[PDB]
């Protein structure tokens, strides 16, 4: 997937042709609950498919599994062809970018996550480190009132030009078990770890799919994540290619 005019877009695109080996490593303190997490899988950015599995290395996690998704790599996103020039997240790689986020939970804590999202030889890894604070501790978070699934959403990506990076604010809704949701309101930033150009892009949005489920063979805690992510909202000319 090289051929783009762009020697830009091209060095990025390079990176992510065919799969893409992942390693995710997590560690975690909600309430003083602390807790750490692995994943390993693959991120196919041609079809902005991710497979992964993440285990709770520290035993039962003691948050829902769905409350981590988010935090748990955006550059495996589909650019469609007319918009990988604004593909900031490829464009970081290989030397990578940092992703940081608040996360408000509606009437409850909130997780701050700091993470480093880079290769390291042919492997993107994604080392994420939470703090969560101020749960209620029967709350729909710490009383794990949430269901086993997960909604499709749409990110909101802006230019951040002071910090050469990104921002996005976006609304995470979590099904509760008695048919009500959880709102989870996010913030992020992403700024490069390199001091090279980055590809900064005009607004649009990262439309997103994602399935849970378990592995029947599987004793440890976990959660098995296939996700799709779909970059949208600019159009392309000539006004129009099929007018």
């Amino acid at each position: 997937h090289h051929h783009h005019t762009d020697p830009m877009v091209s060095k990025g695109e390079e990176l992510f042709t065919g799969v893409v080996p992942i390693l995710v490593e997590l560690d975690g303190d909600v309430n003083g609950h602390k807790f750490s997490v692995s994943g390993e899988g693959e991120g196919d950015a041609t079809y902005g498919k991710l497979t992964l599995k993440f285990i709770c290395t520290t035993g039962k996690l003691p948050v829902p599994w769905p409350t981590l998704v988010t935090t748990l790599v955006l550059c495996f996103s589909r650019y469609p062809d007319h918009m990988k020039q604004h593909d900031f997240f490829k464009s970081a790689m290989p030397e990578g970018y940092v992703q940081e986020r608040t996360i408000f939970f509606k009437d409850d804590g909130n997780y701050k996550t700091r993470a480093e999202v880079k290769f390291e030889g042919d492997t993107l890894v994604n080392r994420i480190e939470l703090k969560g604070i101020d749960f209620k501790e029967d709350g729909n978070i710490l009383g794990h009132k949430l269901e086993y699934n997960y909604n499709s959403h749409n990110v909101y990506i802006m230019a951040d030009k002071q910090k050469n990076g990104i921002k996005s604010n976006f609304k995470i809704r979590h099904n509760i078990e008695d048919g009500s949701v959880q709102l989870a309101d996010h913030y992020q930033q992403n700024t490069p770890i390199g001091d090279g150009p980055v590809l900064l892009p005009d607004n649009h949005y990262l439309s997103t799919q994602s399935k849970l489920s378990k592995d029947p063979n599987e004793k440890r805690d976990h959660m098995v994540l296939l996700e799709f992510v779909t970059a949208a909202g600019i159009t392309l000319g000539m006004d129009e290619l099929y007018k």
